[PDB]
């Protein structure tokens, strides 16, 4: 899945963790069932790409990474 972490949460690589947690927030949101009824997988790749880019040590390998 070549989608990257930043453009799933719809941030620039350059996010705050305030500007992720917004991002996370909102996403998880769209997702509302009632909204998005077979959303799931959508929200797996969101939760996915939050928990990396909001951990410093991750985030830096990411980054590191491109």
């Amino acid at each position: 899945k070549e989608t990257g972490y930043y453009d799933v949460l719809g941030v620039k690589p350059d996010a705050s963790d305030n500007e992720l947690k917004k991002a996370y927030r909102k996403m998880a949101l769209k997702f509302h069932p009632d909204k998005n009824p077979d959303g799931a997988e959508q929200f797996k790749q969101i939760s996915q790409a939050y928990e990396v880019l909001s951990d410093e040590k991750k985030r830096q390998i990411y980054d590191q990474g491109g």
